[PDB]
């Protein structure tokens, strides 16, 4: 349901630059991880009944960075504010989602599909939209499908974003990959996930609710057993993600 906004050309040329700058930055700094968490904290707090918050280029606000879940993304901020000052044509909300498409296709992910024209939007969201670690199944639909709108299938293909990066004590307190490939986007989290606790990774109580559900289940074992049905889906997820609020809802 979406009508994307006309953008001008040199708008287009800037978008296509800025995304080979973000692919070698990216790589060169190993830092996927933290800006595909970026662009999901960025994104994942529209509320759709009140049509605020979502990915408006509000995370780089002091207000919006010291919300607890944001713990560490100060960092991430600061390392792409010199390259946008490249790109000042661009909104700080569709560079920040550029940098989230880019982080999943450098580490060898899907390519998600990018249409720009974000509005940077002045007024941070309230603090508390982002998902709880130590919860279950019944508030992770409360957010994703309540709050964003997303479906039972979205939730469990972008879980599998953690297929990437590894949680820090000193950041949330949680510590250590979900993979022993946390620099590889691939479908190895649910794998992990199937296999049960193994000393060095990392498994949430929010990652583990997803096993016990009767409807992520079936979609844990589908990608476990698919890679590319979880890339189709995943990319479908991640592009709907992106863009909540922006182009109609
Ligand atoms: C499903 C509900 C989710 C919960 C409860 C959750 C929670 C967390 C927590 C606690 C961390 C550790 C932060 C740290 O200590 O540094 C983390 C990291 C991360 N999250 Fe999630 N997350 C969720 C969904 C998502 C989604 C939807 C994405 C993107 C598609 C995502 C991407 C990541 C990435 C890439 C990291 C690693 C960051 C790094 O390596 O610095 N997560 N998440």
């Amino acid at each position: 349901g979406k009508s994307y906004p006309t953008v001008s050309a040199d708008y287009q040329k800037a978008v296509e630059k800025a995304k080979k700058k973000l692919r070698g930055f990216i790589a060169e700094k190993r830092c996927a991880p933290l800006m595909l968490r970026l662009a999901w904290h960025s994104a994942g707090t529209f509320d759709k009944g009140t049509k605020t918050g979502g990915p408006f280029g509000t995370i780089k606000h002091p207000a919006e960075l010291a919300h607890s879940a944001n713990n560490g993304l100060d960092i991430a901020v600061r390392l792409l504010e010199p390259l946008k000052a490249e790109f000042p044509i661009l909104s700080y909300a569709d560079f920040y989602q550029l940098a989230g498409v880019v982080a999943v296709e450098v580490t060898g992910g899907p390519e998600v599909p990018f249409h720009p024209g974000r509005e940077d939007k002045p007024e941070p969201p309230p603090e508390g939209r982002l998902p709880d670690a130590t919860k279950g199944s019944d508030h992770l639909r409360d957010v994703f499908g309540k709050a964003m709108g997303l479906t039972d299938q979205d939730i469990v293909a972008l879980s599998g974003g953690h297929t990437i990066g590894a949680a820090h004590k000193e950041r949330s307190g949680f510590e250590g990959p979900w993979t022993s490939n946390p620099l590889i986007f691939d479908n190895s989290y649910f794998t992990e996930l199937l296999s049960g606790e193994k000393e060095g990774l990392l498994q949430l109580p929010s990652d583990k609710a997803l096993l016990s559900d009767p409807v992520f289940r079936p979609l844990v074992d589908k990608y476990a057993a698919d890679e590319d049905a979880f890339f189709a889906d995943y990319a479908e997820a991640h592009q709907k993600l992106s863009e909540l609020g922006f182009a109609d809802a």
